[PDB]
């Protein structure tokens, strides 16, 4: 009963004939939008799994053998290997990764999955490609192979075996486990929790492939942003198919979008009774916590401990999410209403287009492929600061920040031309000043360059009074002071650089708009 969710259902009527056809357009058009791959690439991709399966095993083997282990033992101690996220819930399209975690027993260290496992992986015919990052947040290796691209993580349980059948929904298995093994096997005890609580898993399917694309295509679909990741989407559509257990998934995406315009944010949005257990723990809780009680739009994890997958929204980003909701109702209705279609429902948003002004981050950096990912990965981590210290001001209606950074490199080559980037770099009007240094493209013959990552804010302002109008460069040279503060080294103007500009939108640099589009100037 608990596929009916916390409330039981709005409706058990099933589908109709004509609600009926609408489902099929829909699965047509995701189908015409390439959601789906072939039959034969999910046979490659389950066999390629099958493959690591054994390889954990041997993994674990080793290990065990190097740990004195008997055989008996060492077959005993087994490994075994999960996916998560889109492979795992079903909804994966061409070219996506599937996530995958390798479970081991106690005896065996992260220094042994990121030697033993990783020559393992290296050993294969099959292996393409493999990117270790041992110094990661999250504890990874990035591997292609066979063609298909697996994100392979490492969680340690505290028990001498883990054995074939071992399935993670016990809580207990979490008690006595450090804070990164208690991160890397919560996305798997989310997902298969999910699944166990939608009433009919084929029609959640269909409509989570569906608020995917329109999520991308409408740029609503970004974590690190403030707005949400493919988990939050993932249980948003959960929570309506709990709604409607016998609804087509063209019903769903209607509904869908009426009730989450229309939620009572910041009320959170959850699965399931939400559950407690072992130590003070890291739940969900706005009684308790202040953290808990400014989050904007819950969105809820079911598995223990229960967490807020939404946490990174903001006013700004919490307005986006709704007019988006709102365009959700109008065109759903009006595709029932067989006035438009699917594709409408999908168009791009025109986020270069809507605002008269936009404000450019853009990280600069002499030096490696490896310094620019550190340093542009945490002044893009710290954008939705900016946004919260903008959208407070009395002047700005909205500072919408995009979902996706613009990246270029050139070669520098000495540090005078560098100050010139850091000069000319996106306006529009001097901008063809860079053309006397050559960029980066494909491809080699390389070495010294200047690395950047630039991020937008769309801006929006109120009517101010002639008399009292708005300044942003305080909150910005804050921003600024903000991010050089996180290890030292980013004090150093000679390498690591922060420009912020305020550019109109016709001053806009060329790079942002696609080989179909142009913006004629206001004058």
């Amino acid at each position: 009963q608990k596929v009916f969710g916390i409330t039981g259902p709005v409706s058990t009527v099933g589908a109709t004939a004509a609600e009926n056809k609408l489902n099929d357009s829909l699965i047509q058009e995701l189908k015409k939008e390439g959601s789906f791959e072939t039959e034969q690439e999910t046979a490659n991709r389950v066999q390629v799994l099958k493959i690591l399966q054994e390889l954990a095993q041997r993994f674990v083997y080793e290990v065990s053998k190097k740990k004195n282990m008997s055989d008996g033992m060492a077959r005993d101690a087994g490994g075994k290997i999960f996916t998560y996220g889109s492979y795992r819930l079903g909804v994966h399209g061409p070219g996506s990764d599937i996530d995958t975690l390798v479970v081991v027993p106690k005896h065996v260290t992260r220094e042994d999955f990121f030697t033993v496992f990783d020559s393992l992986l290296r050993e294969r015919k099959e292996l393409d490609e493999i990117a270790p990052v041992p110094d990661a947040f999250v504890p990874i290796i990035k591997i292609k192979f066979s063609g298909i691209s697996i994100d392979l993580i490492c969680a340690r349980l505290d028990q001498p075996q883990v054995p074939l059948s071992l399935t993670l929904s016990d809580k207990n298995l979490l008690r006595n486990l450090d804070e990164k093994d208690l991160r890397a096997l919560n996305g798997t005890r989310v997902t298969d929790e999910i699944l166990e609580l939608v009433p009919k898993p084929n029609v959640f399917r269909i409509a989570l492939r569906a608020i995917k694309l329109w999520a991308q295509r409408r740029a609503v679909y970004a974590n690190i942003f403030g707005f949400p990741g493919g988990v939050a989407w993932a249980m948003l559509v959960a929570r309506i198919c709990q709604l409607y257990p016998n609804a087509c998934s063209a019903v769903i995406l209607n509904r869908f979008f009426i009730i989450l315009s229309e939620w009572n944010w910041p009320q959170p949005v959850i699965l399931k009774p939400i559950e407690d257990g072992p130590l003070q723990v890291r739940v969900w809780n706005p009684k308790i916590y202040a953290q808990d009680r400014s989050h904007r739009m819950p969105v809820i994890t079911p598995a223990y401990p229960s967490m807020c997958a939404t946490h990174n929204i903001t006013e700004s980003t919490k307005k986006v999410i709704l007019q988006e909701f709102v365009r959700g109702v109008q065109i759903t209705n009006d595709i029932f209403s067989n006035k438009k279609s699917w594709a409408n429902l999908f168009e791009k948003n025109d986020f270069f287009f809507r605002y008269k002004f936009y404000l450019e981050i853009t990280a600069y950096t002499r030096g490696s492929d490896e310094q620019h990912l550190k340093w542009s990965g945490l002044v893009e981590s710290k954008v939705r600061l900016l946004v919260m210290k903008l959208e407070v001001l009395a002047g700005i209606k909205i500072a919408h920040p995009f979902t996706k950074p613009f990246e270029s490199s050139y070669c520098c080559p000495t540090e005078d031309d560098y100050e010139m980037i850091q000069d000319k770099y996106g306006s529009h009007k001097t901008e063809t000043a860079l053309n006397a240094l050559k960029l980066v493209t494909d491809e080699i013959k390389d070495a010294p360059k200047a690395y950047l990552s630039t991020m937008y804010i769309g801006l929006d302002f109120n009517i101010e009074n002639k008399k009292e109008k708005v300044d942003i460069h305080i909150p910005c040279t804050e921003f600024v002071n903000l991010c050089r503060s996180f290890n030292e080294d980013y004090g150093d103007h000679k390498v690591f650089n922060l420009a912020l500009r305020f550019v109109k939108g016709y001053d806009l640099p060329d790079e942002v708009f696609d080989e179909n589009e142009k913006r004629p100037s206001k004058k």
